[PDB]
């Protein structure tokens, strides 16, 4: 059972998962597999990885007590970003498209 705030969550995370945003979402649905991706330096620089399958397992799991704490994993996603890549990177444009989708709604939370 999801407090009225945490349905808000939800149905963003949702959103930020669906065929909508999915040309800009795809590098942030999955964790970031460092190896993979040859990031071999990733895991120094980002001491919290996070990403949408994540906050889909904690949502799903109850972990998130707020939409606060929600947020909080959001954004560390997207701030994980923004610290490891060069601003005029591709993803770094992507992270900053998801990010206004999330802020937009986020602001819209029922009180
Ligand atoms: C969530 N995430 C993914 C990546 C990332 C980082 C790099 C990367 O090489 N960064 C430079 C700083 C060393 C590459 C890719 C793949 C890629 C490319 C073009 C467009 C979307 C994705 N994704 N960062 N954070």
């Amino acid at each position: 059972k999801l407090s009225e705030q945490l349905k808000h969550c939800n149905g963003i995370l949702k959103e930020l998962l669906s065929k909508k945003h999915a040309a800009y979402a795809w590098p942030f649905y999955k964790p970031v597999d460092a190896s993979a991706l040859g990031l071999h330096d990733y895991h120094d620089i980002i001491k919290h990885p996070m990403d949408l399958s994540t906050v889909k397992r904690k949502m799903e799991n109850r972990d998130y007590r707020d939409a606060q704490e929600f947020a909080a994993d959001v954004r560390l996603m997207f701030s994980n970003c923004y610290k490891y890549n060069p601003p005029d990177h591709d993803v770094v444009a992507m992270a900053r498209k998801l990010q206004d989708v999330f802020e937009f709604r986020y602001a819209k939370m029922p009180d």
